[PDB]
Protein backbone atom coordinates (compact mmCIF):
# COMPACT_ATOMS: atom_id res chain seq x y z
CA UNK A 1 0.00 0.00 0.00
CA UNK A 2 0.94 3.67 -0.31
CA UNK A 3 1.30 6.05 2.65
CA UNK A 4 -2.19 7.60 2.57
CA UNK A 5 -3.84 4.21 2.12
CA UNK A 6 -1.96 2.84 5.13
CA UNK A 7 -3.10 5.58 7.50
CA UNK A 8 -6.70 5.26 6.20
CA UNK A 9 -7.40 1.82 7.72
CA UNK A 10 -9.56 1.34 10.82
CA UNK A 11 -7.47 -0.67 13.27
CA UNK A 12 -8.64 0.98 16.49
CA UNK A 13 -10.27 -2.24 17.71
CA UNK A 14 -7.10 -4.28 17.08
CA UNK A 15 -4.94 -1.73 18.94
CA UNK A 16 -7.34 -1.64 21.94
CA UNK A 17 -7.11 -5.42 22.10
CA UNK A 18 -3.32 -5.27 21.84
CA UNK A 19 -3.15 -2.81 24.76
CA UNK A 20 -5.22 -5.16 26.93
CA UNK A 21 -3.08 -8.14 25.90
CA UNK A 22 0.15 -6.31 26.70
CA UNK A 23 -1.19 -5.22 30.11
CA UNK A 24 -2.28 -8.77 30.93
CA UNK A 25 0.96 -10.47 29.81
CA UNK A 26 3.42 -8.09 31.43
CA UNK A 27 1.53 -8.29 34.73
CA UNK A 28 1.45 -12.11 34.46
CA UNK A 29 5.22 -12.15 34.53
CA UNK A 30 5.96 -9.32 36.97
CA UNK A 31 3.42 -10.88 39.40
CA UNK A 32 5.54 -14.06 39.41
CA UNK A 33 8.84 -12.38 40.18
CA UNK A 34 10.19 -12.06 36.65
CA UNK A 35 12.62 -9.20 35.88
CA UNK A 36 11.78 -6.98 32.94
CA UNK A 37 14.70 -6.41 30.51
CA UNK A 38 15.03 -3.90 27.67
CA UNK A 39 15.79 -5.22 24.18
CA UNK A 40 19.00 -5.13 22.19
CA UNK A 41 18.74 -4.59 18.42
CA UNK A 42 22.44 -4.78 17.38
CA UNK A 43 25.02 -7.38 18.34
CA UNK A 44 28.01 -9.19 16.92
CA UNK A 45 25.98 -12.38 17.44
CA UNK A 46 22.36 -13.41 16.91
CA UNK A 47 19.99 -16.39 16.59
CA UNK A 48 20.94 -18.33 13.43
CA UNK A 49 17.35 -19.59 12.97
CA UNK A 50 18.93 -22.66 11.39
CA UNK A 51 18.60 -25.59 11.20
CA UNK A 52 14.84 -25.17 11.53
CA UNK A 53 12.10 -26.97 9.59
CA UNK A 54 10.12 -23.75 9.93
CA UNK A 55 12.62 -21.73 7.87
CA UNK A 56 14.48 -21.09 4.62
CA UNK A 57 17.80 -20.20 6.20
CA UNK A 58 17.84 -16.39 5.96
CA UNK A 59 20.87 -14.34 6.94
CA UNK A 60 20.44 -11.47 9.41
CA UNK A 61 20.50 -7.89 8.14
CA UNK A 62 23.65 -6.15 9.24
CA UNK A 63 25.13 -2.72 9.70
CA UNK A 64 28.53 -1.32 10.68
CA UNK A 65 28.95 0.31 14.09
CA UNK A 66 32.23 2.19 14.51
CA UNK A 67 33.58 0.03 11.67
CA UNK A 68 32.49 -3.28 13.22
CA UNK A 69 29.86 -5.48 11.62
CA UNK A 70 26.76 -5.96 13.78
CA UNK A 71 23.75 -8.16 13.16
CA UNK A 72 20.18 -6.93 13.63
CA UNK A 73 18.37 -9.12 16.13
CA UNK A 74 16.91 -12.32 14.72
CA UNK A 75 16.00 -13.18 18.31
CA UNK A 76 17.48 -12.55 21.75
CA UNK A 77 17.85 -16.26 22.62
CA UNK A 78 21.65 -16.10 23.16
CA UNK A 79 21.24 -12.91 25.19
CA UNK A 80 18.55 -14.55 27.33
CA UNK A 81 21.06 -17.28 28.20
CA UNK A 82 23.63 -14.64 29.10
CA UNK A 83 21.11 -12.87 31.34
CA UNK A 84 20.65 -16.17 33.21
CA UNK A 85 24.45 -16.40 33.40
CA UNK A 86 24.32 -13.00 35.18
CA UNK A 87 22.13 -14.48 37.91
CA UNK A 88 18.85 -12.74 37.05
CA UNK A 89 16.99 -16.06 37.59
CA UNK A 90 13.73 -15.30 35.74
CA UNK A 91 13.58 -12.74 32.96
CA UNK A 92 11.37 -11.43 30.16
CA UNK A 93 11.65 -8.83 27.39
CA UNK A 94 9.35 -7.30 24.80
CA UNK A 95 11.82 -7.95 22.03
CA UNK A 96 11.49 -6.61 18.49
CA UNK A 97 12.92 -8.94 15.83
CA UNK A 98 13.95 -8.27 12.21
CA UNK A 99 13.67 -11.25 9.84
CA UNK A 100 13.83 -10.46 6.12
CA UNK A 101 11.72 -13.45 5.08
CA UNK A 102 10.86 -14.09 1.45
CA UNK A 103 7.58 -13.69 -0.42
CA UNK A 104 7.04 -17.43 0.14
CA UNK A 105 6.45 -16.66 3.84
CA UNK A 106 3.69 -14.09 3.23
CA UNK A 107 1.06 -16.54 4.51
CA UNK A 108 -0.81 -14.12 6.78
CA UNK A 109 1.15 -15.07 9.89
CA UNK A 110 4.48 -13.45 9.01
CA UNK A 111 5.83 -9.92 9.29
CA UNK A 112 9.44 -8.90 8.59
CA UNK A 113 9.37 -6.81 11.78
CA UNK A 114 7.61 -8.13 14.85
CA UNK A 115 7.71 -8.31 18.62
CA UNK A 116 7.82 -11.36 20.83
CA UNK A 117 7.48 -11.52 24.58
CA UNK A 118 10.56 -13.68 25.21
CA UNK A 119 11.20 -15.25 28.64
CA UNK A 120 13.75 -17.52 30.33
CA UNK A 121 13.91 -19.34 33.69
CA UNK A 122 17.03 -20.74 35.35
CA UNK A 123 16.80 -24.50 36.01
CA UNK A 124 13.35 -25.01 34.42
CA UNK A 125 12.25 -28.15 32.57
CA UNK A 126 10.12 -28.39 29.44
CA UNK A 127 7.06 -29.52 31.45
CA UNK A 128 7.35 -26.47 33.78
CA UNK A 129 7.48 -23.98 30.89
CA UNK A 130 4.63 -25.64 29.01
CA UNK A 131 2.52 -25.57 32.18
CA UNK A 132 3.25 -21.87 32.65
CA UNK A 133 2.31 -21.05 29.05
CA UNK A 134 -0.97 -22.99 29.45
CA UNK A 135 -1.78 -20.98 32.57
CA UNK A 136 -1.05 -17.71 30.75
CA UNK A 137 -3.06 -18.68 27.67
CA UNK A 138 -6.06 -20.05 29.57
CA UNK A 139 -6.24 -16.88 31.65
CA UNK A 140 -5.91 -14.66 28.61
CA UNK A 141 -8.68 -16.43 26.71
CA UNK A 142 -11.07 -16.00 29.64
CA UNK A 143 -10.23 -12.27 29.66
CA UNK A 144 -10.73 -12.10 25.87
CA UNK A 145 -14.29 -13.38 26.24
CA UNK A 146 -15.06 -10.33 28.43
CA UNK A 147 -13.27 -7.93 26.09
CA UNK A 148 -14.91 -9.17 22.88
CA UNK A 149 -18.08 -10.88 24.06
CA UNK A 150 -17.09 -13.84 21.84
CA UNK A 151 -16.16 -17.38 22.94
CA UNK A 152 -12.62 -18.80 22.99
CA UNK A 153 -11.18 -22.31 23.41
CA UNK A 154 -11.87 -23.41 26.97
CA UNK A 155 -9.06 -25.97 27.40
CA UNK A 156 -6.98 -25.60 30.58
CA UNK A 157 -4.25 -27.92 29.22
CA UNK A 158 -3.43 -28.85 25.59
CA UNK A 159 -2.74 -32.20 23.91
CA UNK A 160 0.87 -33.06 23.03
CA UNK A 161 2.10 -34.49 19.67
CA UNK A 162 5.56 -35.50 18.50
CA UNK A 163 6.81 -33.59 15.46
CA UNK A 164 7.40 -36.87 13.53
CA UNK A 165 3.82 -37.98 14.31
CA UNK A 166 2.42 -34.67 13.04
CA UNK A 167 4.24 -35.18 9.75
CA UNK A 168 2.87 -38.69 9.39
CA UNK A 169 -0.73 -37.91 10.34
CA UNK A 170 -1.28 -34.45 8.79
CA UNK A 171 1.77 -33.86 6.62
CA UNK A 172 2.61 -30.49 8.15
CA UNK A 173 1.86 -28.34 11.19
CA UNK A 174 -0.09 -26.20 8.74
CA UNK A 175 -2.70 -28.84 8.03
CA UNK A 176 -2.74 -29.88 11.69
CA UNK A 177 -3.70 -26.33 12.74
CA UNK A 178 -6.45 -26.47 10.11
CA UNK A 179 -7.99 -29.57 11.66
CA UNK A 180 -7.84 -28.58 15.33
CA UNK A 181 -10.39 -26.63 17.34
CA UNK A 182 -8.13 -26.14 20.38
CA UNK A 183 -4.49 -25.07 20.81
CA UNK A 184 -2.04 -27.99 20.85
CA UNK A 185 1.67 -28.68 21.42
CA UNK A 186 4.21 -30.00 18.94
CA UNK A 187 7.36 -31.33 20.67
CA UNK A 188 10.75 -32.91 19.86
CA UNK A 189 11.73 -30.87 16.78
CA UNK A 190 15.32 -31.06 15.57
CA UNK A 191 16.51 -27.47 15.21
CA UNK A 192 19.05 -24.85 16.47
CA UNK A 193 22.18 -25.66 18.52
CA UNK A 194 20.87 -24.00 21.69
CA UNK A 195 17.84 -26.29 22.17
CA UNK A 196 18.71 -29.22 24.48
CA UNK A 197 19.15 -32.62 22.77
CA UNK A 198 19.66 -35.84 24.70
CA UNK A 199 20.13 -39.19 22.97
CA UNK A 200 18.21 -38.22 19.85
CA UNK A 201 15.40 -36.45 21.71
CA UNK A 202 14.87 -32.67 21.57
CA UNK A 203 13.51 -31.03 24.70
CA UNK A 204 11.46 -28.39 22.93
CA UNK A 205 7.90 -27.28 22.16
CA UNK A 206 5.77 -25.16 19.80
CA UNK A 207 2.27 -23.97 20.77
CA UNK A 208 -0.06 -24.12 17.78
CA UNK A 209 -3.36 -22.23 17.57
CA UNK A 210 -6.49 -23.91 16.09
CA UNK A 211 -8.50 -23.02 12.96
CA UNK A 212 -5.48 -22.58 10.72
CA UNK A 213 -3.97 -19.70 12.70
CA UNK A 214 -0.71 -21.64 13.15
CA UNK A 215 2.20 -21.36 15.61
CA UNK A 216 2.02 -18.71 18.36
CA UNK A 217 4.81 -19.74 20.75
CA UNK A 218 8.09 -21.67 20.65
CA UNK A 219 10.73 -22.59 23.25
CA UNK A 220 12.92 -25.27 24.79
CA UNK A 221 15.31 -26.39 27.51
CA UNK A 222 18.82 -25.21 26.60
CA UNK A 223 22.27 -26.66 26.03
CA UNK A 224 24.95 -25.25 28.38
CA UNK A 225 28.06 -27.42 27.77
CA UNK A 226 30.80 -26.05 25.52
CA UNK A 227 31.86 -29.25 23.73
CA UNK A 228 28.25 -30.30 23.03
CA UNK A 229 27.39 -26.83 21.71
CA UNK A 230 30.44 -26.67 19.43
CA UNK A 231 29.74 -30.12 17.97
CA UNK A 232 26.18 -29.08 17.11
CA UNK A 233 27.28 -25.87 15.44
CA UNK A 234 29.84 -27.75 13.38
CA UNK A 235 27.45 -30.57 12.44
CA UNK A 236 24.98 -28.01 11.11
CA UNK A 237 27.55 -26.40 8.83
CA UNK A 238 27.48 -23.16 10.82
CA UNK A 239 30.69 -21.31 11.75
CA UNK A 240 32.08 -21.05 15.31
CA UNK A 241 33.32 -17.64 14.16
CA UNK A 242 29.71 -16.37 14.14
CA UNK A 243 29.30 -17.06 17.88
CA UNK A 244 32.71 -16.22 19.29
CA UNK A 245 31.92 -14.19 22.46
CA UNK A 246 29.10 -16.59 23.36
CA UNK A 247 31.38 -19.60 22.97
CA UNK A 248 33.97 -17.84 25.15
CA UNK A 249 31.37 -17.69 27.89
CA UNK A 250 30.41 -21.33 27.29
CA UNK A 251 34.06 -22.46 27.32
CA UNK A 252 34.54 -20.68 30.67
CA UNK A 253 31.72 -22.88 31.96
CA UNK A 254 29.38 -19.95 32.70
CA UNK A 255 26.19 -21.08 30.94
CA UNK A 256 23.58 -22.58 33.30
CA UNK A 257 20.73 -25.01 32.57
CA UNK A 258 17.53 -23.11 31.75
CA UNK A 259 14.32 -23.17 29.71
CA UNK A 260 12.07 -20.55 28.16
CA UNK A 261 9.97 -19.48 25.20
CA UNK A 262 8.86 -16.62 23.04
CA UNK A 263 5.24 -15.62 22.34
CA UNK A 264 4.34 -13.63 19.20
CA UNK A 265 2.41 -10.56 20.33
CA UNK A 266 0.98 -9.65 16.89
CA UNK A 267 0.04 -13.27 16.17
CA UNK A 268 -1.92 -13.35 19.43
CA UNK A 269 -3.67 -10.03 18.68
CA UNK A 270 -4.58 -11.43 15.21
CA UNK A 271 -6.15 -14.54 16.77
CA UNK A 272 -8.21 -12.65 19.32
CA UNK A 273 -9.64 -10.08 16.88
CA UNK A 274 -10.05 -12.75 14.19
CA UNK A 275 -8.03 -11.00 11.47
CA UNK A 276 -7.35 -12.82 8.22
CA UNK A 277 -3.88 -11.27 7.78
CA UNK A 278 -1.43 -10.09 10.44
CA UNK A 279 -0.97 -6.81 8.52
CA UNK A 280 -4.49 -5.83 9.67
CA UNK A 281 -3.29 -5.44 13.29
CA UNK A 282 -0.15 -3.42 12.55
CA UNK A 283 -0.26 0.37 12.21
CA UNK A 284 2.72 0.09 9.84
CA UNK A 285 2.61 -3.20 7.91
CA UNK A 286 5.83 -5.13 7.29
CA UNK A 287 4.79 -7.68 4.67
CA UNK A 288 7.43 -10.34 3.84
CA UNK A 289 9.20 -9.57 0.56
CA UNK A 290 7.65 -6.10 0.21
CA UNK A 291 9.69 -3.12 1.42
CA UNK A 292 7.38 -0.86 3.45
CA UNK A 293 6.79 2.75 2.35
CA UNK A 294 6.45 3.95 5.96
CA UNK B 1 35.77 -5.68 29.01
CA UNK B 2 35.68 -9.01 27.19
CA UNK B 3 32.61 -11.24 27.10
CA UNK B 4 33.30 -13.04 30.38
CA UNK B 5 33.94 -9.81 32.29
CA UNK B 6 30.75 -8.24 30.97
CA UNK B 7 28.61 -11.07 32.33
CA UNK B 8 30.54 -11.20 35.64
CA UNK B 9 29.27 -7.79 36.76
CA UNK B 10 26.65 -7.43 39.50
CA UNK B 11 23.49 -5.86 38.08
CA UNK B 12 20.66 -7.50 39.99
CA UNK B 13 19.56 -4.44 42.01
CA UNK B 14 19.51 -2.18 38.95
CA UNK B 15 17.37 -4.64 36.97
CA UNK B 16 15.14 -5.08 40.03
CA UNK B 17 14.56 -1.30 40.12
CA UNK B 18 14.12 -1.15 36.32
CA UNK B 19 11.37 -3.79 36.58
CA UNK B 20 9.53 -1.66 39.15
CA UNK B 21 9.99 1.46 37.04
CA UNK B 22 8.64 -0.17 33.87
CA UNK B 23 5.65 -1.62 35.76
CA UNK B 24 4.86 1.82 37.18
CA UNK B 25 5.25 3.81 33.94
CA UNK B 26 3.32 1.44 31.67
CA UNK B 27 0.48 1.25 34.20
CA UNK B 28 0.51 5.10 34.39
CA UNK B 29 -0.28 5.39 30.69
CA UNK B 30 -2.71 2.46 30.41
CA UNK B 31 -4.62 3.84 33.43
CA UNK B 32 -5.18 7.11 31.59
CA UNK B 33 -6.51 5.40 28.47
CA UNK B 34 -3.38 5.40 26.28
CA UNK B 35 -3.10 2.72 23.57
CA UNK B 36 0.06 0.58 23.83
CA UNK B 37 1.85 0.43 20.44
CA UNK B 38 4.78 -1.82 19.40
CA UNK B 39 7.99 -0.27 18.07
CA UNK B 40 9.36 -0.14 14.52
CA UNK B 41 13.09 -0.32 13.84
CA UNK B 42 13.31 -0.01 10.04
CA UNK B 43 11.70 2.64 7.83
CA UNK B 44 12.41 4.89 4.82
CA UNK B 45 11.91 7.82 7.21
CA UNK B 46 13.18 8.69 10.66
CA UNK B 47 13.94 11.58 13.03
CA UNK B 48 16.81 13.70 11.60
CA UNK B 49 17.87 14.74 15.13
CA UNK B 50 18.97 18.01 13.51
CA UNK B 51 19.06 20.97 13.85
CA UNK B 52 19.53 20.52 17.62
CA UNK B 53 25.00 12.34 12.83
CA UNK B 54 23.42 10.23 10.08
CA UNK B 55 21.09 7.25 10.65
CA UNK B 56 22.48 3.74 10.30
CA UNK B 57 21.09 2.22 7.12
CA UNK B 58 20.45 -1.24 5.68
CA UNK B 59 18.94 -2.53 2.45
CA UNK B 60 15.63 -4.36 2.72
CA UNK B 61 14.50 -6.18 -0.41
CA UNK B 62 16.51 -3.69 -2.48
CA UNK B 63 15.35 -0.52 -0.71
CA UNK B 64 17.40 1.66 1.64
CA UNK B 65 15.91 1.72 5.13
CA UNK B 66 16.93 3.84 8.10
CA UNK B 67 17.32 2.41 11.60
CA UNK B 68 15.13 4.27 14.08
CA UNK B 69 16.66 7.51 15.41
CA UNK B 70 13.28 8.11 17.07
CA UNK B 71 9.64 7.26 16.31
CA UNK B 72 8.52 10.90 16.25
CA UNK B 73 7.17 10.78 12.71
CA UNK B 74 5.44 7.47 13.33
CA UNK B 75 3.81 8.86 16.45
CA UNK B 76 2.28 11.65 14.38
CA UNK B 77 1.09 9.14 11.80
CA UNK B 78 -0.66 7.12 14.53
CA UNK B 79 -2.44 10.27 15.67
CA UNK B 80 -3.47 10.76 12.03
CA UNK B 81 -4.93 7.23 12.05
CA UNK B 82 -7.21 8.25 14.92
CA UNK B 83 -5.59 6.47 17.85
CA UNK B 84 -6.04 9.54 20.11
CA UNK B 85 -3.48 8.77 22.83
CA UNK B 86 -0.57 6.39 22.34
CA UNK B 87 2.74 5.29 23.85
CA UNK B 88 5.46 2.83 22.93
CA UNK B 89 8.63 1.47 24.59
CA UNK B 90 10.78 2.36 21.60
CA UNK B 91 14.38 1.27 21.10
CA UNK B 92 16.55 3.85 19.33
CA UNK B 93 19.89 3.44 17.54
CA UNK B 94 22.11 6.56 17.60
CA UNK B 95 25.74 6.06 16.59
CA UNK B 96 27.20 9.00 18.54
CA UNK B 97 30.90 9.80 18.64
CA UNK B 98 33.39 8.82 21.32
CA UNK B 99 33.04 12.37 22.65
CA UNK B 100 29.50 11.63 23.85
CA UNK B 101 30.72 8.97 26.26
CA UNK B 102 29.83 11.23 29.19
CA UNK B 103 28.08 8.69 31.40
CA UNK B 104 24.56 9.38 30.18
CA UNK B 105 24.82 8.30 26.53
CA UNK B 106 24.52 4.82 25.02
CA UNK B 107 24.38 4.03 21.28
CA UNK B 108 21.35 1.78 21.85
CA UNK B 109 18.64 2.80 24.32
CA UNK B 110 14.88 2.84 24.93
CA UNK B 111 12.57 5.79 25.39
CA UNK B 112 9.00 5.58 26.56
CA UNK B 113 7.57 7.72 23.79
CA UNK B 114 4.00 9.09 23.89
CA UNK B 115 1.68 11.40 21.96
CA UNK B 116 -1.76 12.94 22.52
CA UNK B 117 -4.10 14.45 19.93
CA UNK B 118 -5.01 18.07 20.65
CA UNK B 119 -2.83 18.50 23.73
CA UNK B 120 -0.99 21.74 24.54
CA UNK B 121 2.51 22.11 25.99
CA UNK B 122 1.34 22.81 29.56
CA UNK B 123 -0.92 19.71 29.40
CA UNK B 124 2.01 17.42 28.68
CA UNK B 125 4.27 19.07 31.26
CA UNK B 126 1.64 18.66 33.98
CA UNK B 127 1.27 15.00 32.99
CA UNK B 128 5.03 14.37 33.20
CA UNK B 129 5.16 16.12 36.59
CA UNK B 130 2.45 13.80 37.90
CA UNK B 131 4.38 10.80 36.61
CA UNK B 132 7.70 11.81 38.16
CA UNK B 133 6.25 12.88 41.53
CA UNK B 134 4.49 9.53 41.79
CA UNK B 135 7.61 7.64 40.76
CA UNK B 136 9.80 9.46 43.24
CA UNK B 137 7.45 8.65 46.11
CA UNK B 138 7.40 4.95 45.15
CA UNK B 139 11.18 4.93 44.81
CA UNK B 140 11.50 6.03 48.44
CA UNK B 141 9.61 2.88 49.38
CA UNK B 142 11.61 0.62 47.05
CA UNK B 143 15.01 1.97 48.10
CA UNK B 144 14.58 3.42 51.60
CA UNK B 145 16.29 6.62 50.41
CA UNK B 146 14.96 10.17 49.94
CA UNK B 147 14.21 11.76 46.55
CA UNK B 148 13.31 15.26 45.28
CA UNK B 149 10.00 16.48 46.62
CA UNK B 150 8.73 19.15 44.24
CA UNK B 151 5.20 18.51 43.02
CA UNK B 152 5.76 21.08 40.26
CA UNK B 153 9.06 22.10 38.61
CA UNK B 154 10.69 25.49 37.91
CA UNK B 155 10.46 26.73 34.31
CA UNK B 156 13.49 28.28 32.59
CA UNK B 157 13.51 29.77 29.12
CA UNK B 158 16.32 28.30 27.01
CA UNK B 159 18.08 31.64 26.54
CA UNK B 160 18.03 32.23 30.31
CA UNK B 161 19.84 28.94 30.86
CA UNK B 162 22.56 29.80 28.35
CA UNK B 163 23.18 33.19 29.93
CA UNK B 164 23.17 32.09 33.56
CA UNK B 165 24.76 28.61 33.41
CA UNK B 166 26.09 28.20 29.87
CA UNK B 167 24.41 24.86 29.19
CA UNK B 168 21.74 22.52 30.53
CA UNK B 169 24.50 20.30 31.90
CA UNK B 170 25.95 23.04 34.09
CA UNK B 171 22.45 23.95 35.24
CA UNK B 172 21.84 20.32 36.20
CA UNK B 173 24.91 20.16 38.41
CA UNK B 174 23.63 23.04 40.52
CA UNK B 175 19.98 22.04 41.12
CA UNK B 176 18.46 19.77 43.75
CA UNK B 177 15.07 19.46 42.03
CA UNK B 178 13.97 18.50 38.51
CA UNK B 179 13.47 21.57 36.31
CA UNK B 180 12.06 22.45 32.89
CA UNK B 181 13.75 24.18 29.97
CA UNK B 182 11.36 25.62 27.38
CA UNK B 183 11.49 27.34 23.99
CA UNK B 184 14.39 25.53 22.32
CA UNK B 185 14.97 25.91 18.57
CA UNK B 186 15.43 22.42 17.08
CA UNK B 187 13.90 19.83 14.66
CA UNK B 188 11.17 20.70 12.11
CA UNK B 189 8.42 18.74 13.90
CA UNK B 190 8.25 20.88 17.05
CA UNK B 191 5.70 23.70 16.73
CA UNK B 192 7.05 27.22 16.34
CA UNK B 193 4.74 30.25 16.70
CA UNK B 194 5.97 33.86 16.46
CA UNK B 195 9.60 32.91 17.04
CA UNK B 196 8.53 30.98 20.14
CA UNK B 197 8.92 27.19 20.20
CA UNK B 198 6.20 25.26 22.06
CA UNK B 199 8.61 22.66 23.46
CA UNK B 200 10.22 21.41 26.68
CA UNK B 201 13.05 19.38 28.23
CA UNK B 202 12.89 17.85 31.70
CA UNK B 203 16.28 18.01 33.41
CA UNK B 204 17.26 15.95 36.44
CA UNK B 205 19.29 17.49 39.29
CA UNK B 206 22.69 16.64 40.80
CA UNK B 207 24.29 16.66 37.35
CA UNK B 208 22.34 13.71 35.93
CA UNK B 209 21.08 15.92 33.08
CA UNK B 210 18.22 15.71 30.56
CA UNK B 211 15.68 12.89 31.03
CA UNK B 212 12.88 13.90 28.61
CA UNK B 213 12.17 16.05 25.52
CA UNK B 214 8.83 16.89 23.94
CA UNK B 215 6.65 19.50 22.29
CA UNK B 216 3.52 20.48 20.45
CA UNK B 217 3.89 19.61 16.78
CA UNK B 218 3.70 21.25 13.35
CA UNK B 219 1.00 19.66 11.19
CA UNK B 220 0.65 22.05 8.24
CA UNK B 221 2.48 21.05 5.06
CA UNK B 222 3.77 24.49 4.04
CA UNK B 223 5.08 25.35 7.50
CA UNK B 224 6.75 21.95 7.71
CA UNK B 225 8.56 22.03 4.39
CA UNK B 226 9.86 25.56 4.99
CA UNK B 227 11.66 24.50 8.17
CA UNK B 228 13.12 21.46 6.39
CA UNK B 229 14.39 23.49 3.43
CA UNK B 230 15.73 26.24 5.68
CA UNK B 231 17.67 23.71 7.76
CA UNK B 232 19.36 22.26 4.68
CA UNK B 233 17.67 18.86 4.87
CA UNK B 234 16.42 16.92 1.84
CA UNK B 235 12.63 16.84 1.39
CA UNK B 236 13.07 13.50 -0.37
CA UNK B 237 14.26 11.82 2.83
CA UNK B 238 10.75 12.44 4.20
CA UNK B 239 8.62 11.70 1.13
CA UNK B 240 5.78 9.50 2.45
CA UNK B 241 5.48 11.73 5.53
CA UNK B 242 5.21 14.87 3.39
CA UNK B 243 2.64 13.06 1.23
CA UNK B 244 0.46 12.69 4.31
CA UNK B 245 0.99 16.30 5.40
CA UNK B 246 0.14 17.50 1.88
CA UNK B 247 -2.97 15.29 1.92
CA UNK B 248 -4.08 17.31 4.96
CA UNK B 249 -4.10 14.38 7.36
CA UNK B 250 -1.71 15.47 10.11
CA UNK B 251 -3.43 16.65 13.26
CA UNK B 252 -2.41 19.05 16.03
CA UNK B 253 -0.83 17.13 18.92
CA UNK B 254 1.80 17.13 21.65
CA UNK B 255 3.90 14.50 23.41
CA UNK B 256 7.32 13.57 24.76
CA UNK B 257 9.88 10.80 25.09
CA UNK B 258 11.37 9.68 28.43
CA UNK B 259 14.77 7.96 28.64
CA UNK B 260 14.21 4.71 30.53
CA UNK B 261 17.90 3.87 31.22
CA UNK B 262 18.52 7.47 32.27
CA UNK B 263 15.69 7.19 34.80
CA UNK B 264 16.96 3.85 36.13
CA UNK B 265 20.39 5.41 36.49
CA UNK B 266 19.03 8.29 38.58
CA UNK B 267 17.00 6.11 40.94
CA UNK B 268 19.75 3.56 41.61
CA UNK B 269 22.26 6.43 41.58
CA UNK B 270 24.76 4.88 39.16
CA UNK B 271 27.72 6.98 38.02
CA UNK B 272 27.63 5.61 34.46
CA UNK B 273 24.63 4.49 32.41
CA UNK B 274 26.52 1.31 31.39
CA UNK B 275 26.16 0.09 34.97
CA UNK B 276 22.39 -0.42 34.51
CA UNK B 277 22.64 -2.21 31.14
CA UNK B 278 23.23 -5.99 30.98
CA UNK B 279 24.93 -5.49 27.59
CA UNK B 280 26.68 -2.11 27.55
CA UNK B 281 26.49 0.02 24.40
CA UNK B 282 29.14 2.71 25.01
CA UNK B 283 29.56 5.42 22.35
CA UNK B 284 32.67 4.77 20.28
CA UNK B 285 33.12 1.27 21.68
CA UNK B 286 31.53 -1.42 19.49
CA UNK B 287 29.90 -3.92 21.85
CA UNK B 288 31.64 -7.30 22.22
CA UNK B 289 28.23 -8.84 23.00
N1 LIG C 1 8.01 -13.47 10.86
C1 LIG C 1 7.14 -13.40 12.00
N2 LIG C 1 6.07 -12.57 12.09
C2 LIG C 1 5.27 -12.49 13.13
N3 LIG C 1 5.48 -13.24 14.22
C3 LIG C 1 6.52 -14.09 14.24
C4 LIG C 1 7.40 -14.21 13.12
N4 LIG C 1 8.39 -15.16 13.41
C5 LIG C 1 8.13 -15.60 14.64
N5 LIG C 1 7.02 -14.99 15.16
C6 LIG C 1 6.43 -15.22 16.45
O1 LIG C 1 7.36 -15.23 17.51
C7 LIG C 1 7.84 -16.53 17.80
C8 LIG C 1 9.25 -16.57 17.32
O2 LIG C 1 10.02 -17.67 17.64
P1 LIG C 1 10.58 -18.49 16.42
O3 LIG C 1 11.79 -17.84 15.79
O4 LIG C 1 11.18 -19.79 16.87
O5 LIG C 1 9.38 -18.66 15.43
P2 LIG C 1 9.45 -19.25 14.00
O6 LIG C 1 9.97 -20.64 13.99
O7 LIG C 1 10.54 -18.60 13.21
O8 LIG C 1 8.03 -19.09 13.38
P3 LIG C 1 7.55 -19.51 11.92
O9 LIG C 1 8.09 -20.81 11.40
O10 LIG C 1 6.04 -19.66 11.79
O11 LIG C 1 7.89 -18.56 10.84
C9 LIG C 1 6.86 -17.45 17.08
O12 LIG C 1 6.31 -18.50 17.87
C10 LIG C 1 5.79 -16.58 16.57
O13 LIG C 1 4.72 -16.43 17.43
N1 LIG D 1 22.37 8.35 23.41
C1 LIG D 1 21.39 8.22 24.43
N2 LIG D 1 21.53 7.33 25.45
C2 LIG D 1 20.65 7.17 26.40
N3 LIG D 1 19.54 7.89 26.45
C3 LIG D 1 19.30 8.81 25.50
C4 LIG D 1 20.23 9.01 24.43
N4 LIG D 1 19.73 10.02 23.60
C5 LIG D 1 18.55 10.40 24.11
N5 LIG D 1 18.27 9.69 25.25
C6 LIG D 1 17.12 9.80 26.11
O1 LIG D 1 15.88 9.73 25.43
C7 LIG D 1 15.40 11.02 25.12
C8 LIG D 1 15.48 11.10 23.65
O2 LIG D 1 14.99 12.28 23.15
P1 LIG D 1 16.04 13.32 22.58
O3 LIG D 1 16.26 13.08 21.10
O4 LIG D 1 15.35 14.65 22.52
O5 LIG D 1 17.35 13.28 23.43
P2 LIG D 1 18.63 14.13 23.18
O6 LIG D 1 18.29 15.53 22.93
O7 LIG D 1 19.24 13.85 21.85
O8 LIG D 1 19.58 13.91 24.40
P3 LIG D 1 20.97 14.60 24.71
O9 LIG D 1 21.05 16.10 24.59
O10 LIG D 1 21.43 14.32 26.13
O11 LIG D 1 22.11 14.16 23.88
C9 LIG D 1 16.28 11.98 25.92
O12 LIG D 1 15.58 12.98 26.66
C10 LIG D 1 17.03 11.11 26.83
O13 LIG D 1 16.37 10.80 28.00
N1 LIG E 1 10.59 11.78 21.90
C1 LIG E 1 10.79 13.19 21.57
C2 LIG E 1 11.66 13.31 20.33
C3 LIG E 1 13.05 12.83 20.58
O1 LIG E 1 13.70 13.43 21.45
O2 LIG E 1 13.49 11.85 19.95
C4 LIG E 1 9.48 13.93 21.36
O3 LIG E 1 8.42 13.35 21.57
O4 LIG E 1 9.47 15.10 20.97
MG1 LIG F 1 7.94 -21.83 13.54
MG1 LIG G 1 10.39 -18.78 10.90
MG1 LIG H 1 9.53 -21.42 16.35
MG1 LIG I 1 21.51 13.72 21.70
MG1 LIG J 1 19.00 17.22 24.18
MG1 LIG K 1 16.29 16.05 23.77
Amino acid sequence: MNAVEIISRDIYKAIDIQTKILDYMTKFFTDRGFKWLLPIMLSPITDPLWPDPAGEGIRPAEVDVYGVRMRLTHSMILHKQLAIAMGLEKIFVLSPNIRLESRRKDDGRHSYEFTQLDFEIEGAKMKDVMRLIEELIYGLFRKAEEWTGREFPRARHFKVYDYKDILEEFGSDEKASMEMEEPFWIVNIPREFYDREENGVWKNYDLILPYGYGEVSSGGEREWEYEKIVAKIRAAGLKEDSFRPYLEIARAGKLKPSAGAGIGVERLVRFIVGAKHIAEVQPFPRVPGIPAVI
